[PDB]
RNA sequence: CGAGGGCGCACCACCGGCCCGUCUCGCCCGCCGCGCCGGGGAGGUGGAGCACGAGCGCACGUGUUAGGACCCGAAAGAUGGUGAACUAUGCCUGGGCAGGGCGAAGCCAGAGGAAACUCUGGUGGAGGUCCGUAGCGGUCCUGACGUGCAAAUCGGUCGUCCGACCUGGGUAUAGGGGCGAAAGACUAAUCGAACCAUCUAGUAGCUGGUUCCCUCCGAAGUUUCCCUCAGGAUAGCUGGC
RNA sequence: UGGGCCACUUUUGGUAAGCAGAACUGGCGCUGCGGGAUGAACCGAACGCCGGGUUAAGGCGCCCGAUGCCGACGCUCAUCA
RNA sequence: CGCCGCAGGUGCAGAUCUUGGUGGUAGUAGCAAAUAUUCAAACGAGAACUUUGAAGGCCGAAGUGGAGAAGGGUUCCAUGUGAACAGCAGUUGAACAUGGGUCAGUCGGUCCUGAGAGAUGGGCGAGCGCCGUUCCGAAGGGACGGGCGAUGGCCUCCGUU
RNA sequence: CGGUAACGCGACCGAUCCCGGAGAAGCCGGCGGGAGCCCCGGGGAGAGUUCUCUUUUCUUUGUGAAGGGCAGGGCGCCCUGGAAUGGGUUCGCCCCGAGAGAGGGGCCCGUGCCUUGGAAAGCGUCGCGGUUCCGGCGGCGUCCGGUGAGCUCUCGCUGGCCCUUGAAAAUCCGGGGGAGAGGGUGUAAAUCUCGCGCCGGGCCGUACCCAUAUCCGCAGCAGGUCUCCAAGGUGAACAGCCUCUGGCAUGUUGGAACAAUGUAGGUAAGGGAAGUCGGCAAGCCGGAUCCGUAACUUCGGGAUAAGGAUUGGCUCUAAGGG
RNA sequence: CAGGGGAAUCCGACUGUUUAAUUAAAACAAAGCAUCGCGAAGGCCCGCGGCGGGUGUUGACGCGAUGUGAUUUCUGCCCAGUGCUCUGAAUGUCAAAGUGAAGAAAUUCAAUGAAGCGCGGGUAAACGGCGGGAGUAACUAUGACUCUCUUAAGGUAGCCAAAUGCCUCGUCAUCUAAUUAGUGACGCGCAUGAAGGAUGAACGAGAUUCCCACUGUCCCUACCUACUAUCCAGCGAAACCACAGCCAAGGGAACGGGCUUGGCGGAAUCAGCGGGGAAAGAAGACCCUGUUGAGCUUGACUCUAGUCUGGCACGGUGAAG
RNA sequence: AGUUUGACUGGGGCGGUACACCUGUCAAACGGUAACGCAGGUGUCCUAAGGCGAGCUCAGGGAGGACAGAAACCUCCCGUGGAGCAGAAGGGCAAAAGCUCGCUUGAUCUUGAUUUUCAGUACGAAUACAGACCGUGAAAGCGGGGCCUCACGAUCCUUCUGACCUUUUGGGUUUUAAGCAGGAGGUGUCAGAAAAGUUACCACAGGGAUAACUGGCUUGUGGCGGCCAAGCGUUCAUAGCGACGUCGCUUUUUGAUCCUUCGAUGUCGGCUCUUCCUAUCAUUGUGAAGCAGAAUUCACCAAGCGUUGGAUUGUUCACCCACUAAUAGGGAACGUGAGCUGGGUUUAGACCGUCGUGAGACAGGUUAGUUUUACCCUACUGAUGAUGUGUUGUUGCCAUGGUAAUCCUGCUCAGUACGAGAGGAACCGCAGGUUCAGACAUUUGGUGUAUGUGCUUGGCUGAGGAGCCAAUGGGGCGAAGCU
């Protein structure tokens, strides 16, 4: 008879992200005629640690084609760029890590950072530590390539669509076990309010469908249909299967 | 005074008769409309009827009922508002945490090794590390107290004491909502749904109460029906006229 | 009013019950009074306020009104009458 | 106030009834957490408690010391009173009465922004309004620079418009 | 305008515009500098003890801001030069042909010292006048040293930790660029972040308490309520115990007694958990030094395992430095 | 100032957190392990409403939803049931709208056929589940073995009178003089068991047993100290109170202070005391009744936000059919 | 989100339906008459098992007859029904009401009256008529269902049937709709709501109309006795027992009941402490024996005195260890919680097993879980006093009340009596002990703040000396007093 976690978390108050210390939406410069044309340097002026992310982030430095001054860009950082180094965006741009450049002119196995959804915002896929995107398949007419996913599923997009090229920094960082309830704290305090996470057996009828009982079991299917209201579709959602995954 | 006789009020029992409905039987009659027209009879039966009116208005009493409804009494429900000065959690900006023990990596030297490398002594100072202050907490005495110092306190003994640590202030989340390392916990001594006002004199077959005198009469706890079994209706028993 | 209960007798269940359930009349409830020491229901008797007389049931050693009769005939001794 | 009529918010022992008052309990329970007081004097009607002096103790700098924030709001300071109050007392008081006291360019506020709050445009909404905070806006009212002129005047020439 | 340079000098023309800096950054460790306090040896001044001793014990013995100069600390600043037989160097580290060591310079901080302030003030003493109750007047003094893993602040250097990386904005400044402006060789112009001079700074708060009596808890309530400063002895110590500065009157009463029962605290022969649901409660142990430590183990631990010895006072002797 | 120690069993890995005011725990959390959803026209969630809002200054090494609970070692069989999900296959049922027919129309009938449900696959680290009866070895006793009935599969590895075993104080061994306790072992286990089973150091104000030491826990009590209590001066309540207050028996609403019969009864008081006053505290919380509620659950009845699907409108321009 | 989640009931739940009906009985010779009284039955069945008429006689038995037998069919005789009539039971029935045939649809259309239940309401069922139309029989007649007693259902709504019926809203026609009358679709909780759980997180109004704990009645059950004496006891009923039967007592078992208490009588066990009972374990005095002694058993007077220390368990119980003269049984609100304790049960947290879809449940296990008040009256304990002898004092008496001692061992008797032997007492006497009681401090022990005297840590008074503070600083020894 009471509103269940998770259905609370679309309220906000309280589990909102922790966005105070955070460096900035990291994005690439918007298209315009150098990038569509020809190709834009810029130089990579600083690589920062954002909080509540686990991937570098880049801070290069372009000179404004109009008007005389310096544009300060954000990019997602591909593993193995320096401070220094000379990144150059567009079309005419070469292969290169760190270069920003449109999937529809690149090789058939190019793999890239920071690819863009639709042909014209800024990245939007791959951009979570150690992951990419690999380039499948052009196909010059209808201005369509194809892309596999860090998910593993295949993408058709715009040629038009820009990315960075290599991987993003940050490496294995799932590979090392957190081994204290205090570093999971730590690392929680500075994305959002999620962690200390009770299990809805644990907790009484009112507040959880698998609450309650003499002993701490779910008592019901934990699959739970597509069309569950809220408050309700808890568990494993919509799952196509359960158990242990044999055989891939 | 009077055997007998007569007219007989009201009222009662009965038998006839009349009006409307409905059945059964059957034969006649009427005409500006001759009709799928209209009317009439006899015999049963249904009616809160007729059969030389008794009503209307006003007052008083009793009884039943709807209303706050003899008086006081819920647990609840609804509408609209006020609270995060306590606490719960997120964020912002500050402040704070004796003295010791153990001795991780890294480093130096010595020694033994063919190599691979190994041993010894120092150095170093890691850790949701240990003992233990302040702080924070609250295990046991099931101690004190228990009309208390106190609507939760006190004594000793205790847990933790660089961290998921303690804490001020500023902010955010508001009631079927919040918040919860989850006890249905906490949300101003109030929480298995806060508080305030109103709907509201909420309803109660249930509990409690129900105020002067004398005189006369005087019960029932049984019948039948009831989601009836602590209650009613009904007949019975009572009183009054 | 629609909770009844009790007694003689009849009577069902039960080992039985100051239990449970019927029949009949009376009673208590609604009822005081005399007697049963005491007691809702037993026995007598039902009640305005009094005087005198007499009784009912029950009593008459003393408490405590009445045998303080020269009462009658027997029975009975109990170191739990 | 009686009598004839009329009309009631018309009669109390109860309702753990309402309000007010008063008993027994009873001069009883009690005035027992944190070691502690004593001598002399003064004022005074009055001294276990006030003041001074002397002595003995305690807090023992993580104080029973010295200063602040929040909160309080005159409790601060003198003089006086001694009704009540300070659960004994008081000659004392944070009591009562009468007066007095808080002085800033440089200590704060003020200014800045933080988490956040919140108009306007717009959108929604029966509506009070609330959503949203850059989003669906013609969102810059400013500037030493230059020109056209007014010469406003210590019209040389610089300030104005 | 000067210096090879780091950079220096008192100013040192310049707009729109652009770039940068400061504001502006966590926690913890280890060292080093400075100060305040503490400590020690003398010199004064005033007190205390003097039964005996004590050249004794106690108190006290200043220099603000802001300038100038000098120490001291730091530099990831410059010049010369070119290093293996590698060398410098820290407690740790760490550094070097991307320029070590060495020599010579530059800069920053400078809260330390001296100086102007400054002794005239303040303080300590000894007197003298009175102005009911003079910032009265006067004399003398306000001195020399030494120590430190000491405590507290502060400054600096160098590390460690983070799947944690520890504000923003007002505000101020430097630079780049050069649109312009200035004057015709004058006792000159534009201009000036140099020295001195002139004027102004409004509004609100400001007393006191800050707690076993000024706040909340119905109260002068053993509760609650955020901070700063922090002496001597013992000691590992912000422990506990005693003391100095400062404070107080025993916590809303006193007096007399010393029955039971209690609350709080001790002791108890012999036995030693037989008590009790149950070792509840109490008791035992305990610091430091030297030994010595098992099973098991995730090899880290267990571990102060367990167990044993010693511990005072006094007189010395060695060793550890500048 | 200032640790009693040792040998074990159970549970939780640890540190952490928790019912302010009776439960600090074995409960919660945790790291680790596993599963599920989602590529943004998205997943999950808020919102009366706006193409509103949170995750999101985000993008699969990420967000969201679950279970289990370090390490080690394992995690067996069952997709019949209920869930979940997947492609619709000639395909069954299936509303409104639309189509056709009859009628004078209302209307009636028929054809057509969206989701869903049926049909068919997948899935148990989804919910859950995981059998009986007979005969049989050269002493007996068991039963390696053999027959059948039946399930969707018939409990595997392990573990055990365990915090899980009724019978039960199970049986045997050890611990004691004596043990419904402990430990070890056995196992047809009423009713153990695999994301949870079985272990394993360190840790624990967690539950249990024993041993050394220690003691007033006890035999068996005594003495002392402080503050009370006590008495006094001052000050000064409250709870409670039909009236009251000595007993035995009787009867009685079946346990009297009062009534009957007897025993008896002597002012006013003080310190104690806990037998009575069925003492006080509260209109019993247990239990029942009420056509009185509330918290919670669910194929109870009746609905509903949200969601999936069809139709009409916004809603247009061209071709292949 | 809203709501519901029946009733009865020897408490409720579970179980049953005694909730609507029918038969016999209860039931006490009219009728009526109750309990979760007894024995049973019903929610149907039947175009014939309905209606007439006719003709037969049934169950069973005896005797006969090829296969044929205990039963196949045929025949005779007896046959009061001992068969059958659909079903439960009861009643009724013989040229019946049964069986077999023939013809049929009175199981039809109608209005009233009446009986049964009863309020003299309804439904259902039934009785007697009356009016039609029929069936059957020669006819009298009989028949409107079943031989009789049961076999069933309101309003609202729906559906069908009937009147050349009424209305359909200004008139008319036609659809439609509404109506009037009679059937049907059903309410079994059967006079007729449309209805699942859980709560230990719980709430309210009440209930002693009603359970759990005391008391009361009862005494089946438990416990303890008695009578008879078939038997046991080598033999021998009765030393000691006591079958089959039968009579009691008790209220320390457990039931039965529900009278008191639900505006509350604190709910197990232990601890502590007092008193009471006797149905006597021991001890005193006795009787009996299958009593030689020793030991043991039965019984009497008898409750004065005693009846213990421990291991496991919350236990009451139980069991074992050991001592003992003996380790008897019980009552007092299952004595005793303002006496304690809180181990158990019995709130809220939590784990396991089983059950349930789930919430949740479990006389299943486990772990953690606030035990409040006396100063009132009485009772009791002690402490002053009070009334009468004029005041006052000393010394006394005793009414009345209380009451207290207990048990064992060793030596001797005595290796005696007795006995084959083994073994093996007693009386007097002596020495001591146990439990209890009343005191006491010479001794020993304990206490110790004489704060008495040494020692000693830290600090403090400038040192010495003398002291003090550290809530009794610590410690050794310690008078007196208490013990
Ligand atoms: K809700
Ligand atoms: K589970
Ligand atoms: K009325
Ligand atoms: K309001
Ligand atoms: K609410
Ligand atoms: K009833
Ligand atoms: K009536
Ligand atoms: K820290
Ligand atoms: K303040
Ligand atoms: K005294
Ligand atoms: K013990
Ligand atoms: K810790
Ligand atoms: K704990
Ligand atoms: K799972
Ligand atoms: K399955
Ligand atoms: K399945
Ligand atoms: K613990
Ligand atoms: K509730
Ligand atoms: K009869
Ligand atoms: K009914
Ligand atoms: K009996
Ligand atoms: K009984
Ligand atoms: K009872
Ligand atoms: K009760
Ligand atoms: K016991
Ligand atoms: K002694
Ligand atoms: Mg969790
Ligand atoms: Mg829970
Ligand atoms: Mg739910
Ligand atoms: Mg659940
Ligand atoms: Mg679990
Ligand atoms: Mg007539
Ligand atoms: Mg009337
Ligand atoms: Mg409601
Ligand atoms: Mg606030
Ligand atoms: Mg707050
Ligand atoms: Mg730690
Ligand atoms: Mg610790
Ligand atoms: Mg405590
Ligand atoms: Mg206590
Ligand atoms: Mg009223
Ligand atoms: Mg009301
Ligand atoms: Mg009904
Ligand atoms: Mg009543
Ligand atoms: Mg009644
Ligand atoms: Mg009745
Ligand atoms: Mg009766
Ligand atoms: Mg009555
Ligand atoms: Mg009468
Ligand atoms: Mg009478
Ligand atoms: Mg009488
Ligand atoms: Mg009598
Ligand atoms: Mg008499
Ligand atoms: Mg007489
Ligand atoms: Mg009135
Ligand atoms: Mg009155
Ligand atoms: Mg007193
Ligand atoms: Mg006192
Ligand atoms: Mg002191
Ligand atoms: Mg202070
Ligand atoms: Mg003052
Ligand atoms: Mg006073
Ligand atoms: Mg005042
Ligand atoms: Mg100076
Ligand atoms: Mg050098
Ligand atoms: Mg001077
Ligand atoms: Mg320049
Ligand atoms: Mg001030
Ligand atoms: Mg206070
Ligand atoms: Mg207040
Ligand atoms: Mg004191
Ligand atoms: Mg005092
Ligand atoms: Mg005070
Ligand atoms: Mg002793
Ligand atoms: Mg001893
Ligand atoms: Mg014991
Ligand atoms: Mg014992
Ligand atoms: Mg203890
Ligand atoms: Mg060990
Ligand atoms: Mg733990
Ligand atoms: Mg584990
Ligand atoms: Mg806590
Ligand atoms: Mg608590
Ligand atoms: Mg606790
Ligand atoms: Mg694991
Ligand atoms: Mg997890
Ligand atoms: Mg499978
Ligand atoms: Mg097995
Ligand atoms: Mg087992
Ligand atoms: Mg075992
Ligand atoms: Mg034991
Ligand atoms: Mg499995
Ligand atoms: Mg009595
Ligand atoms: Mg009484
Ligand atoms: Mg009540
Ligand atoms: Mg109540
Ligand atoms: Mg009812
Ligand atoms: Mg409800
Ligand atoms: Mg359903
Ligand atoms: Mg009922
Ligand atoms: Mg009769
Ligand atoms: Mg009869
Ligand atoms: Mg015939
Ligand atoms: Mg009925
Ligand atoms: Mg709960
Ligand atoms: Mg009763
Ligand atoms: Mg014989
Ligand atoms: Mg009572
Ligand atoms: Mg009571
Ligand atoms: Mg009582
Ligand atoms: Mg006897
Ligand atoms: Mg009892
Ligand atoms: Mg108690
Ligand atoms: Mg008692
Ligand atoms: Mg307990
Ligand atoms: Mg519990
Ligand atoms: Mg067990
Ligand atoms: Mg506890
Ligand atoms: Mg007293
Ligand atoms: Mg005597
Ligand atoms: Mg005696
Ligand atoms: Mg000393
Ligand atoms: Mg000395
Ligand atoms: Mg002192
Ligand atoms: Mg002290
Ligand atoms: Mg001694």
């Amino acid at each position: 008879g009471r509103v269940i976690r998770g259905q609370r978390k679309g309220a906000g108050s309280v589990f909102r992200a922790h966005v105070k210390h955070r460096k900035g939406a990291a994005r690439l410069r918007a298209v315009d005629f150098a990038e569509r044309h020809g190709y834009i340097k810029g130089i990579v002026k600083d690589i920062i640690h954002d909080p509540g992310r686990g991937a570098p982030l880049a801070k290069v430095v372009f000179r404004d084609p109009y008007r005389f001054k310096k544009r300060t860009e954000l990019f997602i950082a591909a593993e193995g760029i320096h401070t220094g180094q000379f990144v150059y965006c567009g079309k005419k741009a070469q292969l290169n890590i760190g270069n920003v450049l449109p999937v529809g002119t690149m090789p058939e196995g190019t793999i890239v950072c920071c690819l863009e959804e639709k042909p014209g915002d800024r990245g939007k896929l791959a951009r979570a530590s150690g992951n990419y995107a690999t380039v499948i398949s052009h196909n010059p007419e209808t201005k369509k390539t194809r892309v596999k996913l860090p998910s593993g599923s295949k993408k058709v997009i715009s040629s038009a669509n820009r990315a960075v090229v290599g991987v993003v920094a940050g490496g294995g960082r799932i590979d090392k076990p957190i081994l204290k309830a205090g570093r999971a704290y730590h690392k929680y305090k500075a994305k959002r309010n999620c962690w200390p996470r009770v299990r809805g057996v644990a907790m009484n009828p009112v507040e959880h469908p698998f609450g309650g009982g003499n002993h701490q079991h779910i008592g019901k299917p934990s699959t739970i249909r597509r069309d569950a209201p809220a408050g309700r579709k808890v568990g494993l959602i919509a799952a196509r299967r359960t158990g242990r995954l044999r055989g891939t």
